[PDB]
């Protein structure tokens, strides 16, 4: 679990969104596994606006932060689950590292701010849904 709170927005994994998230929906994209809902309180998370390929992510399954090199956001095949059929997930970035299903929502950050959230994993690789292109999250 985990979310990004920026201004009057809450960013979560679309497959983990609540009834409250859907009742206050702003935007969702199943191809990216993202959902953004409105909030009443302000959020102060800084979103990174960069092309960094190194950062640190939180891994709840180890209660630890790990440093990683990660690929540029791209279309990557993701196997079926109780949430989605087999498909290509866009805006996805991979890194060599540990993750487990309950690790989704863990934040990836560089020196500039929040880069994305854990969304996929398996085979010693962790996938992060990028959020750096969502310029509207600030304005
Ligand atoms: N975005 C999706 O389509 C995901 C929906 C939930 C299931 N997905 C996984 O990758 C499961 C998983 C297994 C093993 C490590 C792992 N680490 C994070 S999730 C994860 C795919
Ligand atoms: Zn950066």
């Amino acid at each position: 679990s985990g979310a990004i709170y920026v201004g009057n927005y809450r960013v979560v994994n679309r497959h983990l969104a609540t009834h409250n998230d859907w009742a206050n929906l702003v935007w969702e994209d199943s191809s990216r596994d993202l959902l953004v809902s409105s909030t009443t309180a302000q959020g102060c998370d800084t979103i990174a606006r960069c092309d960094c390929q190194t950062g640190v992510y939180y891994c709840s399954s180890r209660r630890k932060h790990y440093p990683v090199s990660f690929s540029k956001p791209s279309l990557i095949f993701v196997e079926a689950s109780e949430y989605y059929p087999a498909r290509y997930q866009s805006h996805l970035m991979l890194a060599v590292g540990h993750s487990e299903p309950g690790d989704c929502g863990g934040i990836l950050r560089c020196q500039h701010g929040v880069v994305g959230i854990v969304s996929t994993g398996g085979n010693g690789l962790v996938g992060f849904a990028d959020v750096r292109d969502l310029l509207w999250l600030d304005e």
